[PDB]
């Protein structure tokens, strides 16, 4: 999938989410959120919110950014043996949250927005190159799973 120089380079570069896990889960989810708009919806608790400083101004968002990045940082730190890790995902968002895999694709790009803006000139092209391999494996794991469950949709 990767090499283990690309997996360096991951893990180098989720040290610097792990300084801060819930400003950029955060970040994440606001860029996903107004980005996406449909996304919002997937979500009964944050729903209701319609500006980005309710956003902002959202503990509860924070604390979701925090469960969703501590989830993502553990599979990543097995190196793609995360068979046993991704499964409850992939089960939980298909049949309980009815997630496209489309909008993974959407969450993938918006981790590396974040990175971008948030650490400018110090996110690489090759720990770009790296992340991104890292987030299509982990996406490309899932649909697999989906597959098997023919959430089609
Ligand atoms: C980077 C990929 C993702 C990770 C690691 C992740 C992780 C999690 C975890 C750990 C939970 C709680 C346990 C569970 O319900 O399985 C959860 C809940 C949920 N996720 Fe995800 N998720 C991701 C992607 C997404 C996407 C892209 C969406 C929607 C656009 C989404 C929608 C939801 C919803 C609706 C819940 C339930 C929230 C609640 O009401 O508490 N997830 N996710």
């Amino acid at each position: 999938g990767l090499s283990d120089g690309e997996w360096q380079q991951v893990l180098n570069v989720w040290g610097k989410v792990e300084a801060d896990i819930a400003g950029h889960g955060q970040e994440v989810l606001i860029r996903l959120f107004t980005g996406h708009p449909e996304t919002l919806e997937k979500f009964d608790k944050f729903k209701h919110l319609k500006t980005e400083a309710e956003m902002k101004a959202s503990e509860d968002l924070k604390k979701h950014g925090t469960v969703v990045l501590t989830a993502l940082g553990g599979i990543l730190k097995k190196k793609g043996h995360h068979e046993a890790e991704l499964k409850p995902l992939a089960q939980s968002h298909a049949t309980k949250h009815k997630i496209p895999i489309k909008y993974n694709e959407f969450i993938s790009d918006a981790i590396i927005h974040v990175l971008h803006s948030k650490h400018p000139g110090d996110f690489g092209a090759d720990a770009q190159g790296a992340m991104t391999k890292a987030l299509e494996l982990f996406r490309n794991d899932i649909a697999a799973k989906y597959k098997e469950l023919g959430f089609q949709g």
